Order: structure tokens, then C-alpha cells, then sequence
């Protein structure tokens, strides 16, 4: 399993530019693309995960851990305590949580269970968090620093401080690399905090069904319109493929053939 860091700490536009492109090129099938946009692997494919170190200004560091399939964050680890402390979310498989404990703290004899104690959806992120809508929790690149700040190394915290750094790293690391066009909001607010719009919503929550329309569209003709939202949370009905690929950065993998250009 690779691990590709992120300087949280000193970041720049172009420095997170070149960690959306490592981790785009480290997720995506070798081969598998529709119309041009690559696509992540069946669940079989090896390795399984890829790691993601990000390190904050005074060089703390925490790593979460990303299925390949779907680029779902499935737990994270910080130093302790001269332990590794491995977080697993608690809708982890048994089979699964073993390969996340082992691959994020692979020394058995100095680690420390230190669980996520709710699942992984955004509706019950929110809920720890105290939102009814994560466009109230902010994101950006001095509150992701922030975040690590009162985590990494620290005993116990709140579910709400856990929660409130989840979604501001599944976000700003999965749901960009998912999709340019959330890579491309961070950069445009990248000396700022800033509050993700509708268009970021919709395109998080439509992921799935975004790519099995890519995937099944005929000469660039979706066979049904998909219906999304525009940054002003008016809709917008997607009928070709043109107008959603310059918004993506990978499919979900989707079985079948599907026309590759
Ligand atoms: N834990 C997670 N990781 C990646 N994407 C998500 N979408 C909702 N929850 C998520």
C-alpha cells in the first residue's frame, strides 16, 4: 500500500494540485476509463487501499486510510502515546477492519485501538458534528491544519471535534480527488475557509449515479437525464457527457464495457 503525504501545514495551490494528481493516479485503474475519465478498480484489485498522511504545521501527522474501490475513508491513525492508535469507523467489516489496523499500524506489538464510534455517512457525521447540513461546517486548509491540531497525539476529544475533522478531510481529500471540480473550489478559496455550495453537495451525493450514467451513456447521450445542482442550488439537468467530465476527476467502478473515449 502507497502512502502519499500532504503538507497541510505549508500548503500551496500547486502543492495540493500535485497531491489531488498522486492520489487520482495512485487510486485509478491501470486501464479502466469511460469517455477519457479514468475509473477506481474492482474490489480485488491490489493494492486494496492507499494511504493518506497529512501533516500539519509543527509536523504532527495523522493518515487516513482510503478503500481503492469506492475512496471511502475507513479510519485513520495518529501517534500516542509511543503507540500507533488506529480509528476504524464502526460499519467496517470484521475482515476489513483487520486489514485497516494492520495496514495503518502494521507494528502489533506498540498500537491502541481508539475506535470511531458511529458509521461513516454524512448524515450521521453531521448529526456528531451538531449540523442539520455540512454546508455549516467550513472547510479549508487552515481549519484542516487546525483540526490535526487537536487530534493528533491528544487522548481524548469530543466526537463533535472528531466528526468536524472528518468532514473536512473526506472532503477535501476523497471528494476532491473524485471530483475536479471540488479539487477546484478548494483552490479557489485556498487562503480562506469556505462553505461548500450546493453544487458541491449534490455532486458528493450523486457520485454513484454519475458514473453508471458516464458509463452507460451512447455516443456521449445519457439515456436518461441526470439531475444535479448548480452553485446557485438551481438545477441542472445533464443530458451529454460534456457537461459533467470536466467536473470529474474518477469514476466509481462500474462492471461492463462502456465506451472508453
Ligand atoms: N467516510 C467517507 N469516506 C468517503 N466518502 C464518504 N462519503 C460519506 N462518508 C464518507
Amino acid at each position: 500500500v502507497n502512502t502519499i503525504t500532504f503538507d497541510v501545514g505549508n500548503a500551496t495551490i500547486n502543492k495540493y494540485a500535485t497531491f489531488m494528481e498522486s492520489l487520482r493516479n495512485e487510486a485509478k485503474d491501470p486501464t479502466l476509463k469511460c469517455y477519457g475519465i479514468p475509473m477506481l478498480p474492482d474490489s480485488n484489485l491490489t493494492p486494496k487501499y492507499v494511504l493518506v498522511k497529512l501533516q500539519d504545521a509543527s509536523s504532527k501527522t495523522i493518515t487516513l486510510m482510503l478503500r481503492r474501490n469506492n475512496l471511502y475513508v475507513m479510519g485513520y491513525s495518529d501517534l500516542y502515546n509511543g503507540k500507533c492508535r488506529y480509528h476504524i469507523f464502526n460499519d467496517i467489516s470484521s475482515t476489513e477492519s483487520t486489514d485497516v489496523e494492520n495496514t495503518l499500524c502494521p507494528n502489533s506489538n506498540s498500537r491502541e485501538k481508539k475506535a470511531i464510534n458511529y458509521n461513516s455517512q454524512y448524515s450521521t457525521l453531521q448529526n456528531k458534528a451538531g449540523v442539520s447540513s455540512r454546508s455549516q461546517v467550513q472547510l479549508g486548509i487552515q481549519i484542516l491544519n487546525s483540526d490535526i491540531g487537536k487530534i493528533s497525539g491528544v487522548s481524548t476529544f469530543t466526537d463533535k471535534t472528531e466528526a468536524e475533522f472528518l468532514l473536512v478531510a473526506i472532503q477535501m481529500v476523497s471528494e476532491a480527488a473524485r471530483f475536479k471540480y471540488i479539487e477546484n473550489q478548494v483552490k479557489t478559496n485556498f487562503n480562506r475557509a469556505f462553505n461548500p455550495n450546493p453544487k458541491v453537495l449534490s455532486l458528493e451525493e450523486n457520485w454513484g449515479k454519475i458514473a453508471l450514467a458516464i458509463h452507460n451513456a451512447k455516443n456521449g447521450a445519457l439515456t436518461s437525464p441526470l439531475e444535479l445542482k448548480n452553485a446557485d442550488d438551481t438545477k441542472w439537468i445533464v443530458l451529454r457527457v460534456d457537461e459533467i467530465k470536466p467536473d470529474m476527476g474518477l469514476l466509481n467502478y462500474v462492471s461492463g464495457t462502456c465506451q472508453t473515449t
